[PDB]
């Protein structure tokens, strides 16, 4: 019944809530469309909270290193920073195919120098993901798991989540 936030925010008036990425919210009111009333269960805060800044816990969109619906050209330039190490990685919504999903990972070829490698993720009809037919997943956040240990079939492993995500712009009301 809990929720998790997503970005940072400021308190802009005297009624909401002042919360930090990954602070772990109680979600006590949603009869409201855009301010929800939620309690930070670190901190001890009672609020308002922007909607679009939470999502469910132990949801899709909670994760840390799902993006939505991310163009490539915008995902590639996530990636591209120098700082990202080799191995830095985020999901996204397959612009090609509904309900599908692509995987876009940083990779430094010795022949192509630093690129990005996209993989596309299907969604079979039992409601599994999967990236070869060798190996099927029931989700994606256990699918990085996996890929995050070893790399088996991909260029190189999963290792750095990737950073520096614009905040959305808040809903006003």
């Amino acid at each position: 019944t809990t929720f998790v936030a997503l970005y940072d925010y400021e308190s802009r008036t005297e009624t909401d809530l002042s919360f930090k990425k990954g602070e772990r919210l109680q979600i006590v009111n949603n009869t409201e469309g855009d301010w929800w009333l939620a309690h930070s269960l670190s901190t001890g805060q009672t609020g308002y909270i922007p909607s679009n800044y939470v999502a469910p816990s132990d949801s899709i969109q909670a994760e840390e290193w799902y993006f939505g619906k991310i163009t490539r050209r915008e995902s590639e330039r996530l990636l591209l920073n120098a700082e990202n190490p080799r191995g830095t990685f985020l999901v996204r919504e397959s612009e090609t195919t509904k309900g599908a999903y692509c995987l876009s990972v940083s990779d430094f070829d010795n022949a192509k120098g630093l690129n990005v490698k996209h993989y596309k993720i299907r969604k079979l009809d039992s409601g599994g993901f999967y990236i070869t037919s060798r190996t099927q997943f029931n989700s994606l956040q256990q699918l990085v798991a996996y890929y995050s240990k070893h790399a088996d079939g991909l260029c190189h492993r999963l290792t750095t989540v990737a950073f520096r995500r614009v905040s959305p712009s808040a809903p006003r009301r």
